């Protein structure tokens, strides 16, 4: 089946549903989110224990989908260290009612493995993932 | 296409990826969780707020899926209003190495819809959803 010609994704970047993102030493983390109400939505970045990071902030014109971007450093200014961290989204809407919306972390396809449980793909930074997990190639 | 004949979903349950669950007044909201180690993972439910609700814990074999279970109580036994509720996932496995999981909860396709933007799932208590963004019917 072309459930294992899904082997096309190899070298291309994926939306996976993902609590948590990485960052190698160069920086930089991007994803999405579906907003069901115009307002804003807050994402926060915490660390292995559940300290703070850094939280960021994004508009949005109404619902829909929600894009963000984590350059990789501290509230403060500061290169965190490479690794994978825990994200959280909060949307307020124009009332200020809050919701948490589900997260969907863009990551580098790396390679494909097909063992004796299904097919895998090696997520970047992320790691593994069932070829079905996937939201899209984009 | 089936794109289309995934009208089969009606009347069945899915998995999709939320970062929140419901409860009617009836109660229960179930889900899985895929641990990436052994050891336990903790789901904490809070409020619209992001209040303190109850906390549940369950235990991991080894790495692989893990459901979870909430009767729509909170840690004081009391029985908490229908509605939607945020739901976190954090793993810790034999070690104490602590880590986020993204959480998949299980709801039942009441109806399908197709619009202009394609064809969505009527989830009872979530709301909508892409038919795409599931992970599974079971």
């Amino acid at each position: 089946d072309q459930v294992l010609k899904g082997a096309a994704l190899v070298g291309h970047n994926v939306l996976v549903p993902s609590a948590q993102v990485a960052i190698d030493a160069t920086g930089s983390a991007k994803g999405v989110v579906a907003a069901t109400s115009a307002g804003f939505v807050n994402f926060e970045i915490t660390d292995a224990n559940g300290t703070f990071v850094k939280q960021l902030s994004v508009p949005a014109s109404a619902a829909g989908e929600v894009s963000f971007a984590w350059d990789g450093t501290d509230a403060n200014g500061n290169r965190m260290a490479a690794g994978k961290y825990g994200i959280t989204a909060t949307q307020t809407d124009t009332a200020g009612a809050k919701s948490k919306l589900a997260t969907y972390v863009d990551a580098p396809v790396d390679s494909v493995t097909i063992g004796s449980d299904g097919l895998y793909l090696n997520l970047t930074g992320l790691g593994t993932s069932p070829l079905a997990n996937v939201l899209r190639v984009s």
